[PDB]
């Protein structure tokens, strides 16, 4: 008997230049038992505790500069509060001293939550330009109901 | 649905305590349910069995200072059975490579897998409270998930 | 509890070789040619943490990476991640979870590619497991 879980497993788009867009329609990823993905986030279709997800992966050539910060971010907006705030957040300096050999940066962010029903969650990046997508599953974002 | 009720507990730093580390799951987005405790900074196990230990701190430094820095990011265990600290995680990273002649940033993620026993008390410390940053909710937190 | 699951750990010599003897097997769930098979199609929790370990940087640029990748009941990737770390020592943890439908005979695989950086001291962080949802 398959899981009446609310899940998702949503990978971003290679080919969406500067902006990060999370996909169900690729192998491999999903959305099912009532999670929905609306303008990029994913939408929460009842309350109780999740295990919320997302990986990112930097990578530069060189270090051109001690100053380039990457950051990545889960964020969930409560229909009852109409706000956002962020559940995850990272920020991380790639670069200690200027350079030029390629350099990689993931970032996994995970968690338990408690959500209720109607939540959207998104999950960001400040540099879509600086993601890679070499090989696949090496940028995702997903929810799994306890 | 019916709801879990495997132990499980996600608790963030006060924001509030500028120079501490003092975790809360009495703020918004945290939580401990099915048996964990927060009790004098330190989470307690209710039950037995293999769980996943999660955690991150945020550091940020204007510039790089005289004095080399080190920062230490570590994850102890206290046993009703041996009632002594023994860490079960720990990592470090020096953040500056010269002293400056401009912000950095530096995570430290920590966690894995290990078998708990009841009444555990897990510590998460770190040495550098002057460079952690609260700026944000989200950055700095401490969980635990029953396997 | 009946939901198939595995938690196995790493031994060993220049191999990441997963072993069921702070490890669990149960459910159905079978650890064969390293690699875990799935006793029954549906969705799943895949995850893995490995540690890498060095002492300084040497002058070949090195890639440290690690995969999940399922073998249908062809060999995709499903989770992946890669880290550079460059006489100091250094440690890299690369950390990989997520939720898939899967199918009854499906096997998945969790490897690196640098098993010489791989470390064997704390056993906490060198693991690969499944849940049925
Ligand atoms: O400490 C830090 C800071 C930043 C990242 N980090 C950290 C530390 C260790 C491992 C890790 O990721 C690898 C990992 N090991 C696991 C071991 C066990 C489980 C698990 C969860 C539920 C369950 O019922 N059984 C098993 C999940 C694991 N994951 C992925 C993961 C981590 C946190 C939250 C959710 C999640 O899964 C996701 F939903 F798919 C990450």
């Amino acid at each position: 008997t398959p899981s009446d879980k609310p899940v998702a497993h949503v990978v971003a788009n290679p080919q969406a230049e500067g902006q990060l867009q999370w996909l169900n329609r690729r192998a491999n990823a999903l959305l099912a038992n009532g999670v929905e993905l609306r303008d990029n986030q994913l939408v929460v279709p009842s309350e109780g505790l999740y295990l919320i997800y997302s990986q990112v992966l930097f990578k530069g050539q060189g270090c051109p500069s001690t100053h380039v910060l990457l950051t990545h971010t889960i964020s969930r907006i409560a229909v009852s509060y109409q706000t956002k705030v962020n559940l995850l957040s990272a920020i991380k300096s790639p670069c200690q001293r200027e350079t030029a050999k390629p350099w990689y940066e993931p970032i996994y962010l995970g968690g338990v939550f408690q959500l209720e029903k109607g939540d959207r969650l998104s999950a960001e990046i400040n540099r879509p330009d600086y993601l890679d997508f070499a090989e696949s599953g090496q940028v995702y974002f997903g929810i799994i109901a306890l």
